[PDB]
């Protein structure tokens, strides 16, 4: 705890120059989530995922991200739940990693596709059984009248299960959001914070650096 | 650093039933607030707000929560600021705030509108001299090609301001989000959240447990 402390305070000795900047987005992000790893923040693959319904209302949750690469940053959800309804009248998203420990953001634009079932098998599979379990129990995002509905449920698949691999529900599904652009937020001298968006253009990246 | 690990074991030792609720979520959330304030979270004020384009894009940032009360929660912000603009077009916003170092969330659902001059320059005037100068440096969101460009302004309005009282900008001010709906979500019991929706209906609340 004086170990993390003065992890903290030496990935906090920011300042943030174009030149210095890699040309893949992603290079950078690797570095931040390896220090945030690093530091031992609470959840530091955790993203607030922004979706919009169909009145123009944004929405907001947290959401583990699982995996990223080019073509964009994963996550999985209930596919009953609201954001998933979200998505489908509208793809467009915003991830946010709330990074301000270490004087940080990072947020993604793009658009969410669904992942196919062998991909979202491999990485159900991948989980802890009580994980696996957890996620046939709740209808999620639906009103329930009490708490005990999940505790009953919980208890019930538990039993089913006991004796065999726990099976995939048809109603677990996950999300590629793509990368459009890539913005990277660092706290800076006089407090006036390093900020550069990456934008998508033409199979390259046009980073410019932006007035805090 | 052993008192403030002990202090958010203490808090994160969450159920959360209905009858334990109050009656005004903003009683929750003062405690949860507050609790975020004594385990000295990085910044236990500062919230993701979600904005959507005129293309239903949203985005996000973090800002900080200035005030808040039944009329609703206020940050202050640059108006020219992308954020700025995006409310101009679409005023319905979403807050988070992402207390998941304490097994919570909070989401606010509401529609931001501008404070007025005396409000703006009540809060400004209460800013260390610091604040006031850098208000004025940036044209928050607009693309700079250097950092110079800031560390220059900077310098050449602390030489301008030097012995006086620091004048408020005119494109500086804020808005209060409504409270619409402000949902409560704590980490339970089986990996299985107490997650609580305040809907704003006929002059009250209506309470509904989600499933998580
Ligand atoms: C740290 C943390 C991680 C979470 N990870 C996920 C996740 O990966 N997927 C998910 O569906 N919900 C996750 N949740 C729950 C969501 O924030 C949210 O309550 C849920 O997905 C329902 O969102 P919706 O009603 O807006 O669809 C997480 C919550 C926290 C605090
Ligand atoms: C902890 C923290 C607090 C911040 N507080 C504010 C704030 O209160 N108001 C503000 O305009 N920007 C604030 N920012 C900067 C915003 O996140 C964002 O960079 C800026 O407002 C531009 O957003 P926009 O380009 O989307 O309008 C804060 C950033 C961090 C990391």
């Amino acid at each position: 705890l004086q170990q993390i402390a003065h992890l903290r305070r030496e990935y906090t000795k920011g300042g943030l120059r174009r030149r210095d900047l890699p040309a893949d987005p992603l290079t950078l992000f690797e570095r931040w989530l390896s220090q945030a790893c690093e530091a031992k923040l609470a959840d530091p693959t955790a993203m607030v995922v922004a979706t919009v319904d169909e009145h123009g209302q944004p929405y907001q949750r947290i959401v583990l991200l699982i995996h990223y690469d080019e073509k964009g940053m994963v996550f999985y959800t209930n596919l009953g739940s609201r954001k998933a309804h979200q998505i489908e009248n509208n793809p467009r998203v915003s991830l946010l990693f709330p990074w301000h420990t270490l004087e940080r953001q990072v947020m993604v634009i793009g658009k969410a596709e669904r992942l196919s079932t062998l991909e979202v098998m491999k990485f159900f599979h991948s989980l802890p059984r009580d994980s696996q379990i957890g996620a046939w129990v709740s209808k999620q995002s639906s009103r329930i009248s009490a708490r005990g509905i999940l505790e009953s449920k919980f208890l019930e698949l538990k039993q089913k299960f006991q004796q065999g691999e726990v099976p995939l529900p048809s109603f677990w599904g996950g999300f590629r959001v793509s990368l459009e652009q890539i913005e990277f937020w660092q706290g800076g001298e006089h407090r006036l914070a390093d900020r550069f968006l990456y934008q998508r253009e033409n199979d390259a990246w046009k980073i410019d650096r932006l007035a805090p």
